[PDB]
């Protein structure tokens, strides 16, 4: 307790010596409260909304632009049988992930190149992080903490709640220096991890789920966890920490300090309106950078799902206690079939799809519930409902269609309800957007649609309209996945590269010569997934689209524009 966190708490105490009041009516039960002190939205993208008029009267779209008791919860300690299963599996999984990779420190140079590329780090003297990385004074502050961690102590690595846990750039750098390698060197790539999809891209995920469907076995299971980050136990944090067993030198010590001082023993500042700032501590639950969070969520999810698979195959009888011979059976299962069982999964942080050996998996719930990974929207002991068709499985907020081109070649495409896509593209975050910056964000959404959602009639039409309304040479902007749409290259050339040339599931590499060779879903299947095709509002929009494009061109002014509407058959004469 207070020996590891007290030094951080002491320093905050003094900075607000005038206001250090202990509010006896503090709402925390699970969080350990220390003291208080005195302290004191989604905007619409006008370019995308003017070019999607029919959606102005659809509440699922228009409500998206308008407008905890899970963090303050406790998770019971797992049984001894469960703790053994997790330790054996985690030991085995780090070794497997480490067979073709070498842990290493990430550099100030690498960090500095990420801040100048507008990468989301979650950071709180210096206005922006760019100024701080340029100032040696910042690196002087980083050095002091760096030497504190080598000494096994912490002073400034404190979380700020808002769920997102922002920290000071110095603590974020020290996290990146010690654990950035997991993402920077692609540990959770499909090639390395077999279950992972880090770096894949939305265009790949459907092909990956269809490859899992090809395995002999039972239903496809896709159970969501209720509040995954809140269910991470101190036992889970200990199993994650075993990556340090593969390290050496300074790196081993720096990594051991991140896990010990900032992950397994936290300090957090939360704003309570009654406005004051509360300084609370807790050892369990997930509270890290979003990028390290992603890789450790993937690791711990892979572990939990291999154990659920062991339970269904009868590898162990009870979570109460593993016998000596069950330990050897579990290790032997992992050595003999572990890699095959990893390939039966697609795991993206807390999100999973599993095609187990058979449907015994559906009712194998004792280890999953005892690890604290309780399923969302089903009773604790009711068996999981599986999917019989890979095209119906949810994964990473999508489902996937099999779409046959006029020339016979097969595309596997990502999809989701079209109201969600249009509603998201109509929102921008933050202040001080120029008309040009707003336009360039609309262009990013439009190019994303031409590449990923070209098969949805409304989105190919709206994408063509937005690209016709925004000056041809303006560069799309965006104030685990691949962003091929962020470019000024011709979108037909990018489509050919992504879906044909670089597609490992497409044997015939014949280029497509025009957008009219590129198919849509069935009219009925487009309506099922939210198309307005068939409505009078939509027909009038499509027919009069040049009027909408011209409205937006008149607002932006006398710039160079291209007409992309004749790429579609109906505007081709
Ligand atoms: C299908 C998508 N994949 C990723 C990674 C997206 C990002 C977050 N969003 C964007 O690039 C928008 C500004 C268009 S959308
Ligand atoms: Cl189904
Ligand atoms: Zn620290
Ligand atoms: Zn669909």
């Amino acid at each position: 307790n207070l020996d590891i966190i007290g030094k951080r708490i002491e320093k905050i105490k003094q900075e607000h010596e005038t206001s250090w009041h202990y509010d006896q009516d503090h709402p925390y039960k699970t969080w350990a409260y220390h003291g208080s002190y005195e302290t004191k939205s989604s905007m619409v993208n006008g370019v995308v909304r003017l070019l999607t008029k029919p959606w102005d009267i659809i509440p699922m779209v228009t409500q998206m632009a308008m407008t905890k008791e899970k963090v303050d919860t406790r998770t019971q300690e797992p049984k001894e049988g469960t703790k053994k299963l997790m330790k054996i599996t985690a030991e085995w999984l780090w070794k497997e992930l480490g067979k073709k990779k070498t842990p290493r420190m990430c550099t100030r140079e690498e960090f500095t190149r990420k801040v100048r590329s507008n990468a989301a780090l979650g950071a709180i003297k210096w206005k922006s992080a760019r100024e701080a990385v340029e100032d040696s004074g910042f690196w002087e502050l980083v050095d002091k903490e760096r030497n504190l961690h080598l000494e096994g102590k912490c002073e400034t690595c404190v979380y700020n709640m808002m769920a997102i846990w922002y920290m000071w750039l110095g603590a974020r750098f020290l996290e990146f220096e010690a654990l950035g390698f997991l993402n920077e060197d692609h540990w959770f790539s499909r090639e390395n991890s077999l279950s992972g999809v880090e770096g894949e891209g939305l265009h790949k995920l459907g092909y990956i789920l269809r490859d899992v469907s090809k395995k002999e076995g039972g239903a496809m299971y896709a159970d969501d966890t209720a509040g995954w980050d809140t269910r991470i136990t101190l036992e889970d944090l200990k199993n994650e920490e075993m990556v340090t067993n593969h390290m050496e030198g300074e790196h081993k010590k720096l990594a051991e300090a991140i896990f010990k001082l900032t992950y397994q023993n936290k300090v957090v500042r939360v704003q309570r309106p009654t406005t004051v700032m509360d300084i609370i501590s807790r050892r369990d639950q997930r509270g890290s950078g979003q990028v390290v969070t992603y890789g450790l969520n993937t690791f711990t999810n892979m572990e939990a799902q291999l154990i659920r698979q062991m339970e269904g195959e009868g590898v162990f009888k009870s979570i109460q206690h593993l016998t000596v011979t069950e330990e050897i059976a579990v290790k032997n299962w992992l050595v003999r079939v572990g890699r095959e069982r990893l390939s039966r999964m697609a795991i993206s942080g807390d999100d999973c799809v599993v095609k187990p050996l058979d449907d015994r998996f559906a009712s194998a719930l004792t280890a999953l519930n005892d690890m604290g990974k309780v399923r969302k929207d089903i009773q604790q002991w009711e068996p999981s409902r599986g999917w019989n068709d890979w095209t119906q499985v949810p994964f990473c907020s999508h489902h996937f269609h099999e779409l046959i081109m006029k020339d016979g070649r097969v595309l596997v495409v990502p999809c989701r309800n079209q109201d969600e896509l249009i509603g998201r593209a109509r929102i921008s975050q933050g202040a001080g957007w120029s008309l040009r910056e707003t336009a360039c964000l609309g262009k990013s959404y439009a190019q994303m649609w031409s590449l990923m959602y070209f098969h949805r009639r409304d989105l190919r039409l709206a994408a063509n309209a937005i690209c016709s309304a925004v000056p041809s040479h303006w560069v799309p902007t965006s104030r685990h996945a691949t962003h091929e749409w962020m470019t000024t290259e011709d979108m037909l050339t990018v489509w050919n590269r992504v879906w044909i040339q670089e597609n490992p599931w497409m044997e015939d590499k014949t280029p497509v010569e025009s957008w009219e060779e590129i198919p849509y879903l069935g009219k009925r299947e487009d309506q099922w997934c939210g198309s307005l095709i068939g409505l009078t509002s939509r027909a009038t929009w499509a027919k009069n689209i040049q009027t909408a494009i011209n409205q937006v061109r008149s607002l932006i002014g006398n710039e160079e524009y291209t007409d992309y509407m004749p790429s579609m058959k109906r505007f081709r004469r």
